[PDB]
């Protein structure tokens, strides 16, 4: 099954950190720090927030440079609904497209039909219903997003707890009430049932938004994520190389408080 | 094990706990006679003035503060950020303050404090909040006003609310306590324990706005077991003298002659 | 060990049973012969209270002694919410359970009876889990998950059974760290919420009540996971109370046997208006 | 002081039941039942409610017939603010005037200045502030009223719990907060302080309103009242003679469940 | 009676001007100008308004200096509800504490229990009910305040007229309506009656707020005050020494238009 193949590709990222990079130098830093993949974008989310202006798919020249600089998978963001941007990214050989809300919405009413592509897609979500709608559209991996570019995990905690609490609610829910639940969260019933049977999201689920410290990243993992995205927390901090390695080690050893303490020690300024 | 942590906190009764952001402030607080220090990144008046996300202190700074003093060292963690508290426990702080002056990490849940071996401080504005924090595992309650304003008005409000509610509860008809516990959304058993003790089941300190010795003795005369001072000492003109004066005020809070003496010639209070 | 757990233990005997409202000894005797596990003595059945209005109070003790004398199964009696003196009287005349009931006229809008002060067990009503746990903390030994009394419409009982059980299933799989906030949100005592989480069920017997008019209704309550059903109006406001009472009892005894449900429903005559 | 003498007169009624009577026959029934006093009025509160129309002080003729019929004290109702009605009641020798809200309000803004009278007054209240305001006007006894003429104790339970909860609040209140409390309930501070010091109301406190059964009456006594008024529950019931004695016995033995059970047995129909 | 003694102390200030001083130089100026007392505070009210920031009891060192610099009585402000601040002021020997609204409220729900102190207190008020509540708390002198630090008498005129008009209303009020009046203004009935019997406030009443010119001060006196407070009008004006003497003479000769004209002539800039 072509979708299950795409899902399997994203499973290989479990336990990893994906780092936003806007040039090839940042891409090397992330790979050396132990990132499982990099995300090519025009500006990290904290700069998109402070500066404003329309944010689009990165120039294919920049993506090519980042692909050449690393051997780990390379993701790239496309505007929501901008399926031509995604066609271009697939054509130049990115490994994943992130149909991303940090870029400027291109279609306020529809997402990309991700089934028309060979490579897997990441989509964001704030709740289970959103996650399942993205998956029905063909998303092979889900980013449970908070607020990008603020260094504040509070919304990612909210959305991780919301998605996982809804899954747990679903696990023990009376079968006969699942139809109404699927109407209530506006999700395809088959995907709701698959989630109930698995007891987890049918695709990999990473946290994203405001992860600024190793404590934050391990928090996301102890809350039940398969990995984390860091967009601004590394490359807007005082010591990106050391913070990047620290966040990777936090995610690999997310239950080991002594390791979390050690990698957090003497880490310099987090992002503003 | 929870009563062990509740008992530990008893050793701070009668004391002043002082916020410190580095080892120099920590030694000043100990020499002034503070019963413990509270390590945080910025004093609350600076967090309020400057904005920005405020998190747990870097472990390196906490280790520095631990090595500078021999009185208990507390540290702040963001509400709900249980991994920050795991780290603070792993580096050997004596108390975690799950603190509202830091940027909220979980808007819906506090830390499950029963999963830790060290005692936790939590803030409250009323009795129901205090009892909820205690049921989560807090061993000590900070009855908080407004952090970083030098204005005790909200601390006075919340101390009178908590203690007024405890006094209400003490004379309350037993049959009305069930509805009372619903009304303040508190665990009934802890409500009953408060009624039977006649005081909060854990140590209760005032915090927020304590700027002068008179403020500090005011909190004690309103029936607190101690006071936090976050900004009043180190945002003031003479930190070393004000810290000793606030400590002496809390130790001698009913002695107007002493209160007048230690307040004399104290310099500028915090802005 | 504790006196409360002894009362809770005693109520277990009622699992699988039907408790029928009776207003005289004739009704009580019919209920016992139909196989009811207990009767509920009250002044008027809920449909009559609803239609007639007026203040509804504890039954006259003479009525209760007549009902106790007529049957050997347990006798329950209704007391107004908050009216602890009515309950003291019911206890002194030897009823087996007091139902602190919303079908009677509320006597204290702000407090329920302190049921821990009594030796005999109490039933209390609830619409949701928080209500149930607050009643249990006050000392209710058994919970009646109530819909609308006297209407013959199960729709609200279904709502409240699904609500209580939905919340229990929600609780069973809930992340432990979220239970403190959950206890606050439903305004329930935390220890009882945790106990409910651990057991996967209500810590006391849970019956459905309100609007159960047919055997299908009763068996529906049982298939939604109740331990038993109250029938107040559906039996004695119907056209054939004796046949209907046996049918509902059989429905609760054999609630998964559709052939039996079909059988006991056949020719049952008119249900309540 | 003259006021404390009046207050002492009403103390002699502790443990008693006061019954509303509209003629000498009812008054004799009440005295024989053991009532500590009777309350002369034109119509029992249940009739005033169902019938409407202006309700005033009883005709002095009817009051004289009631005084001739009994030797226990005779009370009579006067309209709120109607000090001339009270002057008349005093001139014909009633023992207490009840400035009563079950009669038609004569002055919407002022109560009778009860210090200008030699005999003691009863006033109603819903909360402690009302009681203390009535007492400052010269009320020697407070009746804590619910809904008169409905046979429903719910509002009297509310008001008894309100007054008593306020007094218990006041007993443990910080002395410095009492000034603001007296402002909040709009009550004379000296009477608030006196209530705090006594731990109870500075005058006798009876329950009234909706007491229909012996259980109701004993309920009021167990809630902390000194006695009960019964306006409608006796003479609108099926068996007033038996019910009046049962209520009296209930109030005398209000903590004895076996007695309460016994006197409640076979009591006939309560009021509608 | 200890309260009547405190009241008698404040009577000696009748016909006087109390001047705010923030150092010993201002205190001498006020005494030489003929002030009956000085008020030690950290900043005059016009500066507290313009600058903001929390305003507390003056440092006891400053109060000591002001006490040493003058022989007339020395008052000091404490924050409303800050009874420890008042304990300190009593301990260092001020003659009066002003529980003052120009300082930052410390207890939004309660004032200081002034009966626990040996020295008399001043409190502010905007209306009779406030004045009487402060007096019940133990205030021995009342400051009928307008708007401090604006130089605009309009609110002090409003509040002086309000207090005096309410007293005049009370003077001629039907006795039987006084109970309801005391509820309406939320004042202790005994104090309301005392005010009605005296025909004036039971303690000394000074005006305060916006008194900027000798005309203003004499206005307050012709409206019926026993004296005036000047906080900003002297020491924020162009010629404090001359304006201070002028305001004192205005208050001493408040009905003598020729004197008011003379002392107002050539007075330089009033406060901004
Ligand atoms: C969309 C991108 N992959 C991402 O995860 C952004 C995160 O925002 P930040 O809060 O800057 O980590
Ligand atoms: C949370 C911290 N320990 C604290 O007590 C803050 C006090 O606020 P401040 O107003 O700065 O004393
Ligand atoms: C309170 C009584 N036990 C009861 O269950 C009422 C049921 O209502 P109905 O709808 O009449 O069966
Ligand atoms: C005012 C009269 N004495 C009285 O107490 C009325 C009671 O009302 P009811 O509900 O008729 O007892
Ligand atoms: C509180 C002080 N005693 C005072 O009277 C303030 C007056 O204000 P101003 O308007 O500046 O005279």
């Amino acid at each position: 099954s072509p979708f299950s193949v795409k899902v399997g590709l994203a499973q290989m990222l479990r336990g990893g950190v994906i780092m936003d990079v806007v040039n090839a130098e940042q891409a090397r830093i992330a790979e050396e720090a132990g990132a499982c993949a990099v995300m090519a974008l025009e500006r990290v989310p904290a700069d998109i927030r402070a500066q404003g202006g329309v944010a689009r798919m990165s120039d294919p020249e920049m993506i090519k440079e980042i692909k050449n600089a690393v051997t780990i998978p390379v993701m790239a963001k496309a505007r929501i609904g901008h399926f031509v941007e995604a066609q271009i990214l697939e054509a130049i050989g990115v490994d994943y497209v992130d149909e991303s809300e940090v870029l400027t919405l291109a279609d306020e009413d529809n997402h990309i039909n991700k089934h028309n592509f060979k490579i897997p897609f990441v989509c964001g979500c704030r709740n289970l219903g959103e996650a399942l709608r993205r998956i029905r559209e063909g998303a092979a991996m889900i980013r449970t997003r908070g607020e990008a570019g603020t260094g504040n995990v509070v919304e990612a905690v909210r959305h991780v707890r919301s998605v996982n609490g809804a899954i747990r609610l679903l696990r023990s829910m009376d079968d006969d009430e699942v139809f109404t639940y699927a109407k209530k969260i506006a999700a395809p019933y088959d995907l709701v049932v698959q989630t109930k049977e698995l007891g987890r999201l049918p695709v990999v689920q990473f946290a994203a938004g405001g992860v600024a410290t190793p404590a934050d990243a391990a928090l996301m993992m102890q809350l039940g994520c398969d990995g984390v995205f860091v967009g601004s927390g590394v490359f807007k901090s005082g010591d990106p190389v050391k913070r990047a390695k620290a966040i990777v080690q936090a995610v690999t050893n997310y239950r080991d408080a002594a390791v979390l303490a050690e990698v957090s020690c003497g880490l310099g300024e987090a992002m503003v």
